């Protein structure tokens, strides 16, 4: 499951999922997950 190209491939995988759990955060689901 290592790769020499994951550190990095990785870094645009969690950007993208900052939009993602902030969306939620908004309140479309509240402190319930």
């Amino acid at each position: 499951r290592r790769c020499l190209f994951l550190p990095l491939f990785s870094f645009l995988i969690v950007a993208g999922a900052t939009t993602l759990f902030c969306l939620l955060h908004f309140g479309v689901i509240g402190p319930q997950r």
